[PDB]
């Protein structure tokens, strides 16, 4: 097989259970890879930790929003 | 006098009371203009509200650091 296959892969295999203030999550990326088991987002926050989350929660969706806005809004 | 003293300038003459969530405020402008009565900032909401605060208030300055993270971290 092509070498793309045996490159590592980062996984979600947990989800953050307590709700994380927003103005503490700066980016995020989504889980891709069919290898992982669950669907997935990757908060990273200003102190540069990262973060699982479940993108069917309520905060998460919300944060994601926000943080899509501002996106296609700075550009600048 | 040149014609740029006869531009309009815009003000906060009163700050919002109630903290908004973060969520919500997607950029942020300062008051520079000396004419106005008062240091402040005005979010842009996601609905695309403006919104004058005062940076003195914690919630405020805490936006306000959120979003220039992002803005720092956002070039791409």
């Amino acid at each position: 097989q092509p070498d793309s296959v045996s490159i590592p892969i980062t996984c979600c295999f947990n989800v953050i259970n307590r709700k994380i203030p927003i103005q503490r999550l700066e980016s995020y990326t989504r889980i891709t890879n069919i290898q992982c088991p669950k669907e997935a987002v990757i908060f990273k926050t200003q102190r540069g930790k990262e973060v699982c989350a479940d993108p069917k929660e309520r905060w998460v969706r919300d944060s994601m929003k926000h943080l899509d806005q501002i996106f296609q809004n700075l550009k600048p």
